[PDB]
């Protein structure tokens, strides 16, 4: 993709901190960016749009090299057009923004410079931040992740993005994405199919593949934490159904692990713990810190939750299922968890703890999203069961505290119109270097 010359494109300023033991911690001065989908899309040669709603310009766009070449992602209006706003060390996010037309949702990156994306080895280190989910419900989806994006959008190899990380270019996740407007330097409106149900979107012949690090899913119900592996950790591309992931019709047929080894309190067994006024308090804004620890050759062997509320440090809750002991996600967690739920182990099958070691060394892209669920209303996150049919006695079906007929897009578009996260406070460092509380 080009870089359009019709909207200036300015970051909105983010601070966040590093922190070395002792704990001092100092600031960055970060900037964050829209993903290119999100954008307006036009001719180089002028304002015709190359892509609107869920449908392409043919003559613009008759392949996928073509359409490259011949189209151009612009600035974006962060607040007025996305519901984007970013003051000092805070990110607000808003689901539903009435400018013009109607925005729903969005998905960020955070950025070193005006053309690289900031990149994070968590090897031995952890990331904690402050969020406020107050303002989500059932079918809300407030994501904060990582992915080994290339650092800069991809342009270096490719002669046909020049948009790159400036324009929020080179997104892939363990979903092997089908939806994403540009690929590895291409457009994907070759196969474009546009979405049965949501009028923004579509699904291309191919996907974006790379390992996953779900750091922070959730919503005020309910929380996952959960790594995804891949065979190839950076951006692959795939084609049609072999890509795998949520739509496909053959979901684990594909590179990557599209499940991961997960761990949600609730679904865990304890449905105490988190949620509106539970022990942590999702009624008011906490801290979430998260651990990434090694064996003695510098790979990882576990991660580590911790909470901070009111000043009080809270470790991550015990597994209660029988067979799944613990509060972190370990090789003997992730087994044991696949084996108990009858789940397949996509996550080792991909490589497991050594493939998101391998990720952490290529380096992670800081990704902060808000999302609606046009596949699955979110049930995976916060369902009474999942899947709706499936018994609530069976280990591993109960994932929250919402109906099965909740989250559907096209109702929480209206009645959750209000929905937002603010991401804050966010601070990298070594072990124990970036919290405290009694
Ligand atoms: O065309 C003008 C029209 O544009 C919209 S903006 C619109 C984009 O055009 C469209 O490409 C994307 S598709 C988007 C999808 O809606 C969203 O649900 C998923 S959420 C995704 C999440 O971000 C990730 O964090 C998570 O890991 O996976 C989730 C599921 O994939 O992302 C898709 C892109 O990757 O949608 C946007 C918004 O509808 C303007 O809003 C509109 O006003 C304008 O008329
Ligand atoms: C991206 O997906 C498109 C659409 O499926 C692929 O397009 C096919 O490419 C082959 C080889 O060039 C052609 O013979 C077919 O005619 C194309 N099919 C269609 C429907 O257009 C394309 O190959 C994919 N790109 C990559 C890099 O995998
Ligand atoms: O595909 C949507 C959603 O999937 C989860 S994995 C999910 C499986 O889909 C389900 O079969 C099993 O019973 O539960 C697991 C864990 O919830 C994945 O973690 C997530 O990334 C994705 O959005
Ligand atoms: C597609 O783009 C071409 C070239 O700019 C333009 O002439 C035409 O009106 C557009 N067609 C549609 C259907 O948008
Ligand atoms: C960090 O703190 C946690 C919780 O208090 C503790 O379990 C662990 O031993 C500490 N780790 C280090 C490296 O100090």
């Amino acid at each position: 993709q080009q870089i359009g010359t019709l909207t200036t494109e300015t970051h909105p300023p983010l601070t966040w901190q590093t922190c070395t033991s002792g704990g001092s911690c100092t600031t960055n001065n970060g900037k964050v960016v829209l993903d290119a989908n999100w954008r307006w899309l036009h001719s180089t040669s002028g304002s015709t749009n190359c892509y609107t709603g869920n449908t392409w310009n043919t003559t613009l766009c008759p392949d996928d090299t073509t359409c490259a070449q011949n189209c151009a992602l612009d600035g974006a209006d962060y607040e007025g057009t996305y519901g984007i706003t970013a003051s000092g060390n805070s990110l607000r996010l808003n689901f539903v923004t009435n400018g013009s037309q109607k925005n729903v949702g969005s998905r960020t990156y955070l950025m070193k410079d005006d053309t690289h994306y900031q990149t994070f080895n968590l090897l031995n280190q952890e990331f904690t931040f402050d969020v406020d989910v107050s303002g989500l419900p059932c079918g809300l989806n407030g994501a904060l992740y990582m992915v080994p994006m290339a650092a800069d959008g991809g342009v270096s190899n490719e002669p046909n993005n020049k948009a790159g990380a400036q324009y929020g270019v080179g997104y892939c996740d363990s979903q092997c994405p089908r939806d994403l407007k540009f690929i590895a330097g291409s457009a994907n409106v070759q196969g474009w199919e546009p979405a049965s149900n949501s009028a923004n979107s579509g699904l291309g012949g191919n996907g974006s593949c790379c390992a996953e690090l779900d750091i922070w899913e959730a919503n005020s119900i309910s929380a996952a934490l959960t790594p995804h592996s891949a065979d190839t950790v950076t951006q692959t591309v795939c084609n049609g159904d072999d890509c795998g992931g949520t739509y496909s019709n053959d979901r684990y047929s594909g590179t990557t692990d599209p499940d991961g080894c997960d761990f949600n309190s609730y679904r865990q067994g304890d449905t105490s713990f988190y949620g509106p006024g539970k022990t942590v308090d999702t009624n008011s804004k906490f801290t979430v810190v998260t651990q990434f620890l090694t064996d003695s050759s510098g790979n990882l062997n576990e991660i580590k939750r911790f909470y901070v509320q009111n000043g009080v440090v809270i470790p991550n809750s015990q597994s209660t299922i029988a067979g799944i002991s613990g509060n972190s996600i370990t090789q003997d967690y992730c087994t044991a968890q696949k084996q108990v739920f009858g789940d397949t182990n996509t996550w080792e099958d991909h490589g497991g703890f050594q493939s998101m070691t391998n990720a952490f060394k290529a380096g992670m892209v800081l990704v902060m999203s808000l999302w609606d669920d046009y596949y699955a209303d979110m049930l995976w996150l916060d369902s009474v069961a999942y899947p709706t049919d499936a018994d609530p006695s069976t280990p591993g079906v109960a994932r929250g505290t919402c109906s099965t007929t909740s989250g559907v897009p096209s109702d929480i578009e209206s009645s959750a119109a209000s929905a937002y996260v603010i991401y804050s406070n966010i601070k990298v460092g070594p072990i124990n270097s970036t919290f405290s509380g009694t």
